[PDB]
């Protein structure tokens, strides 16, 4: 706790100007699905049905605005796609929020895994068991709808990915910053969103391509990029509740560096990972002849990239992490670690 106390003292009241993160990934553009407002209306009507407290749901909706995040993740999807994707994001955020006792966690995760199995499994049952908790009950219709837009191959991937995320959650002095990063890479719930691009754009990437070293690398780099940008962006929010296991903070503690230096390091890491990810593209098994196949490969990688850029763009466009007034019109964010 000496470590934590020192971290708090060093961080506290510091204001750091952060450059536009999107600039760090110049090749990858940020776009918005045209129907976000209309879909939001559907989502608002849908939210009333969901068994989570009205104030919590509104807080998520006003601060989070997950339909917008989905619109950013999948800007080119047909409008009909938007509802299920928006709904899933609401589920994942609600679910994470409710789970945050230990027994409660084991029970919810088991119930959640069961739902994932019932919905995405070989013998599909979309009916929630009676008395399902709200975060569980809501999931069944969403998985059924997503499955409807997915091939069995895409469905299998989604199922494993959802299991992996739920299990990671169940299985969660200061940790080494590198150790923290790796846990997040294994732990993070981004992958289901990448697979969801297949739903959004109604296509299936072949497993042989998905398992290719270059594709596996692009998925990994994009996962790393999303985590790294999240670390900086969420720093103010996390520090304020004294959640000191944030990578910027860990670098301060581990290397005895200033908060400014640690953020700079993370920014450099982003550039490094962006560069690796871009380099990986040449290595992909592009078809000499197949336009549809190459289109599928292109779409799939764009989905991964959007996970990184979109997460940052959405962060710059909602109030989950900081007051928007903290952002200038060059998209430069002034973090304030006043607590
Ligand atoms: C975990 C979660 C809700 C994932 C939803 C899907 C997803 C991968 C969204 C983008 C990445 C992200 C915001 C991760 C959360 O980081 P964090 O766990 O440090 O939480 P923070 O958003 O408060 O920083
Ligand atoms: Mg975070």
């Amino acid at each position: 706790s000496g470590e934590r106390r020192e971290i708090i003292r060093r961080a506290l009241n510091k204001k750091i100007l952060v450059p536009n993160i999107l600039e760090l990934m110049p090749a990858w553009p940020s776009e918005f699905q045209p129907n976000i407002d209309e879909v939001n209306v559907e989502i608002d009507e849908w939210l009333k049905t969901v068994n989570v407290a009205k104030e919590k749901k509104l807080k998520h909706r006003a601060r989070g605005n997950y339909t917008l995040l989905a619109g950013i993740y999948y800007p080119h999807c047909r409008k009909e796609k938007m509802l299920a994707l928006s709904q899933f994001l609401y589920w994942i955020f609600f679910w994470d929020d409710e789970i945050d006792d230990r027994e409660g966690t084991i029970l919810c995760c088991a119930e959640t895994n069961k739902c994932i199995n019932d919905c995405l499994g070989p013998e599909p049952n979309y009916t929630p068991p009676p008395g399902s908790r709200g975060t569980v009950e809501m999931l069944y219709p969403i998985l059924r709808d997503l499955r409807a837009g997915l091939s069995p191959v895409s469905t299998m991937r989604l199922k494993q990915e959802l299991h992996d995320y739920v299990n990671g959650v169940k299985n969660q002095h200061l940790p080494n910053p590198w150790d923290h990063f790796q846990m997040r890479v294994d732990d993070v719930g981004v992958i289901p969103s990448i697979t969801q691009n297949e739903y959004a754009m109604d296509f299936t990437l072949p497993d042989w391509i998905r398992r290719h070293e270059a594709m596996e690398e692009i998925v990994l780099q994009c996962t790393k990029l999303t985590i790294l940008l999240n670390e900086i962006l969420s720093l103010q929010k996390e520090f304020r509740v004294s959640q000191l296991e944030n990578l910027c903070l860990l670098f301060m503690n581990t290397y005895d560096m200033s908060i400014e230096q640690s953020i700079h390091k993370v920014l450099g890491l982003l550039k490094d990972h962006y560069k690796i990810c871009i380099e990986a593209e040449a290595r992909l098994p592009w078809s000499t002849t197949d336009e549809k196949l190459n289109n599928n490969i292109r779409e799939y990688i764009r989905g991964c990239q959007r996970l990184a850029t979109g997460t940052a763009c959405w962060s710059y466009n909602c109030e989950r992490y900081f007051k928007l007034s903290q952002l200038n019109d060059q998209q430069e964010l002034l973090l304030d670690l006043s607590r």
